């Protein structure tokens, strides 16, 4: 006889959680990603000058005078960030984070201009030579949608 | 957190579920992301009071999305089942919105 | 014999506004406590800069070189933020917030990791020595409820 | 004889749209006016920026940096978006808005903080001096039932 105004307004704040859900979801990851880029970076610098110093790519995150313990660079959703021969990883934690992103990670890793190097972001990578790495192919890789654009660069982006 | 709020506490609402009643609604409680509502027994129907349904979620992974229907149990952060005990509002009384089933996805 | 579509929409209406009261009186009242912490904030690097140049935790404002006075670093639902040793607190004001929030606080508090500091955000607390802090447990903190994820850090959070 | 549970049930839908029509109509233009302010802010940074940077406030868009042209930044029910000497003015278009609020406007202007600046938001205000400005008097202010709870400043909020 009357009230629906009341019954159709409680279903449409209720539909348009639904419809703000994955746009929270994917802002919320690809936020929690953007982090696990931050503390990649400030860690260019140990391993720059270790390069420009040394010539050589430092091995581990001591090398590259930073806590010795890759666990010892995490976050609120990074577990960590590992030093792997001048490329920075960083891992995403299994808590407090999206859901299609824990536990993945990206990588972060240069190459010699000669005096002076460039950084790349990006998809895990393996290095291979002083001045060749290669996608650390494997399915642990955060979702190119998560992804900053400016972190989209490819294993062989020069 | 990754994890359904276990009480309205920690939902973050009206810590007492009788907080939560209307006119015809005797209460509102939350139990493992789950939100009952039981109706009143005075100012009522007749076959609904003491009655009640319930509304969860689901993770879509970055998001939820949420179903309305007769009351349901939590069994693990992604399942739910018919809280079957015959205190359940009837389908007749249920909006077309709220005619979901425990299993619907 | 007739007019009941028009007194029960009247009254679904009326029901609908009693629903949608608690929702919008949490949602608000986590609104204005987001600002608490935004105020809070911006403030860490004051903070943060004093005790990396001196290895001593700024004692008051001034130390930290911020709006010598507390109630300089108020807003709309904050009636100031003070500087306690490091420790940053955040207090709401009493008009124009929630209810069950006003005069309440938060507070932002630092833990040295040698060579740099990671933050914390949380209910009160109280600095005890240069890397320890405890609750400042006396009835004002704001509530569980009302902080945001990223803000529900414990006295003992490393 | 018979035929009244019709008339009626036809006659209180039509009584509840008259009595639904004043509630969407102000909840309608406080939506309108909502946008206006939308598109008011996010051109503080802009004027914000430019007076931190010169000591002096943006005497237009341009030197501001935003659409040379006012109209550039209208909008739905916003017919433009002007700014003088750091206040910025949103006005609502003709078309497509309430009826006690087109060709209306509000504004937005800051103060010095000293190292920072304060936004104030409001109905329409002409800058005096680098520090004051004044109710643009004139009567096409938004009126005050119309503006949210957080833009009811005053000419001489501080
Ligand atoms: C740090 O990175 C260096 C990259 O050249 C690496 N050196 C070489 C030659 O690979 C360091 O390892 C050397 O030093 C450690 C010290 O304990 C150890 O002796 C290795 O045998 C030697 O290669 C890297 N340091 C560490 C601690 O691994
Ligand atoms: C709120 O829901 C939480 C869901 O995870 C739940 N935590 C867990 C781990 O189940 C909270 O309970 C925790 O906190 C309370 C606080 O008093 C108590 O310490 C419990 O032991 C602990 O599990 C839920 N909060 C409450 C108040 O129940
Ligand atoms: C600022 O924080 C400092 C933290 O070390 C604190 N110093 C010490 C040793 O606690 C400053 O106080 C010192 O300087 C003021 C200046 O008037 C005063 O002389 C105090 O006696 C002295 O401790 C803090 N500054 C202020 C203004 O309190
Ligand atoms: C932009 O705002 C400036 C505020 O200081 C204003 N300058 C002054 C001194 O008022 C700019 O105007 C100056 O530059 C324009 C450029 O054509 C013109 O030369 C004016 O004479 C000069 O005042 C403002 N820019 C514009 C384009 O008005």
């Amino acid at each position: 006889f009357t009230l629906i105004e009341l019954m159709i307004v409680i279903a449409i704040v209720g539909i348009l959680a639904a419809v703000a859900l994955p746009a929270y979801q994917d802002y919320t990851a690809r936020a929690q990603v953007s982090e696990a880029i931050l503390l990649a970076e400030g860690q260019k610098s140990a391993v720059t000058e270790y390069y420009l110093n040394h010539g050589k790519w430092p091995e581990n995150n001591t090398s590259a005078g930073v806590a010795s313990s890759p666990t010892d660079i995490k976050g609120k959703y990074v577990k960590e960030v590992e030093v792997k021969n001048g490329v920075v990883t960083a891992t995403m934690l299994s808590s407090g984070v999206n859901n299609e992103i824990k536990g993945k990670k990206l990588s972060l890793w240069a190459r010699r201009e000669n005096g002076s190097v460039k950084w790349f972001c990006g998809q895990p990578v393996t290095r291979t030579d002083d001045d060749t790495v290669a996608d650390a192919k494997d399915g642990k890789e955060i979702d190119t949608k998560h992804l900053p654009s400016t972190c989209r660069d490819n294993f062989d982006a020069k």
